[PDB]
């Protein structure tokens, strides 16, 4: 689980999304995997406007912070789950570092601020659902 806060946005993975986000929905994509809600108060974090491909993700399955290097934003097939059939999710990045479903939601930061939220994973790979380039969440 987990979440970002800017201005009067919160970010979720998709397929997390409460009953709450939906009823206040801003913007969604299947393909990205991201559902956007809109918020009565004003938000804690700053996103990355930034090429970085190192950071620091937290990894809510060891209660610790790794650092990782991770691969630019990209089409990468990702296989049949409960929630969606087997597709390309788009604007996803990929490191070596440890990752199980639950951490979905963890964030992953650079220098900059928030580069993006944990979505995929497996077998010593953790996936991250970018949103630098949803520059409308501060602008
Ligand atoms: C199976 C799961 C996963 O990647 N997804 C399920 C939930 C929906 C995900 C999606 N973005 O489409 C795909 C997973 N397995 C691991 F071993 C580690 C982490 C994760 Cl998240
Ligand atoms: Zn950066």
């Amino acid at each position: 689980s987990g979440a970002i806060y800017v201005g009067n946005y919160r970010v979720v993975n998709r397929h997390l999304a409460t009953h709450n986000d939906w009823a206040n929905l801003v913007w969604e994509d299947s393909s990205r995997d991201l559902l956007v809600s809109s918020t009565t108060a004003q938000g804690c974090d700053t996103i990355a406007r930034c090429d970085c491909q190192t950071g620091v993700y937290y990894c809510s399955s060891r209660r610790k912070h790794y650092p990782v290097s991770f691969s630019k934003p990209s089409l990468i097939f990702v296989e049949a789950s409960e929630y969606y059939p087997a597709r390309y999710q788009s604007h996803l990045m990929l490191a070596v570092g440890h990752s199980e479903p639950g951490d979905c939601g963890g964030i992953l930061r650079c220098q900059h601020g928030v580069v993006g939220i944990v979505s995929t994973g497996g077998n010593g790979l953790v996936g991250f659902a970018d949103v630098r380039d949803l520059l409308w969440l501060d602008e």
